[PDB]
């Protein structure tokens, strides 16, 4: 698709068999999802946003569908105002910004 | 142009007579620039993200040249760690996300 930006670019994702809403966020290096259960081991990561740096859980090689496109990559889990799909997965679905 | 997302989508902007680097950010409702003076009236605002909230000054009707494309709108000024071009100005330059 071609998504204009008059409204938030919210899409449906599927992770762990569950549908969730997420924001397609070119200003995010990383994908961050609200508290949920994911399989496997995690590692620590500090990420910095508008209000400062926080701790999140990094899960690698997680299967996630984004607006119907399959991705397999790193998902960070922690407190966020909205689930955000960052560039690590936007590149896997072939997204670009155009003007 | 078509901007890929392998790297942060940074562009040059001109605002208040000054050249700055800023992130094209589809996950940002609003445009947020590091501390600088702008002319005209302003009012305080709180905006929030990962890490929490920051206080900013809201200036309306500010012209900003973004990668060579002029656009006018509200600009928030405050202690952001990165200059952010949000959707309020991305729409005006015709930016879309494509995949
Ligand atoms: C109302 O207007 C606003 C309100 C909030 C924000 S924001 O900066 O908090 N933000 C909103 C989302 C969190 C919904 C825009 C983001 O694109 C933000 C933009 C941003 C802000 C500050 C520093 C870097 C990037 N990136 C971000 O938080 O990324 C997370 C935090 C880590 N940084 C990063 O690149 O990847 C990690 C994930 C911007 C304008
Ligand atoms: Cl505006
Ligand atoms: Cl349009
Ligand atoms: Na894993
Ligand atoms: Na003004």
């Amino acid at each position: 698709p071609q998504i204009t930006l008059w409204k938030r670019p919210l899409v449906t994702i599927k992770i762990g068999g569950q549908l969730k809403e997420a924001l397609l966020d070119t200003g995010a290096d990383d994908t961050v999802i609200e508290e949920m259960s994911l399989p496997g081991r995690w590692k620590p990561k500090m990420i910095g946003g508008i209000g400062g740096f926080i701790k999140v859980r990094q899960y690698d090689q997680i299967i996630i569908e984004i607006a119907g496109h399959k991705a397999i990559g790193t998902v960070l889990v922690g407190p966020t105002p909205v689930n955000i799909i960052g560039r690590n997965l936007l590149t896997q679905i072939g997204a670009t910004l155009n003007f």
